[PDB]
């Protein structure tokens, strides 16, 4: 039920008009210094993978790779680029439709 919501809030993440950072992997060999800053990374077909074979046990596991995907956009990225304007505003929708549910 509590995954439920969370398969419903992955899909409209992956729906947004701001999710286009976040829908692969960043390729650590392809972005200069990704690797030596981002020890955790997270995007959301990581977490679609994971939710799909029932690796989620809680919505707070869920909730942690979720803020993980914002956490290292904001660490990486100013805010003035594209990418962190994208990470800003995925964290305000995420949190949105987190607390009109949980
Ligand atoms: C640019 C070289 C590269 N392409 C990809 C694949 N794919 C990754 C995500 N993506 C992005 O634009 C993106 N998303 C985030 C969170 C970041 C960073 C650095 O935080 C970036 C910069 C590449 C689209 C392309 N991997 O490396």
């Amino acid at each position: 039920s509590d995954l439920t919501f969370c398969e419903i809030i992955l899909m409209e993440m992956e729906s947004h008009d701001a999710a286009w950072p976040f829908l692969e992997p960043v390729n650590p060999r392809l972005v200069s210094g990704y690797r030596r800053i981002i020890k955790n990374p997270m995007d959301f077909s990581t977490m679609r993978e994971r939710l799909s074979r029932g690796g989620y046990t809680s919505s707070e596991e869920f909730a942690a790779d979720a803020l993980l995907v914002f956490d290292n956009c904001q660490t990486f990225n100013e805010d003035d680029s594209e990418v962190g304007k994208a990470g800003h505003i995925m964290r305000r929708f995420f949190e949105s439709r987190w607390e009109e549910f949980y």
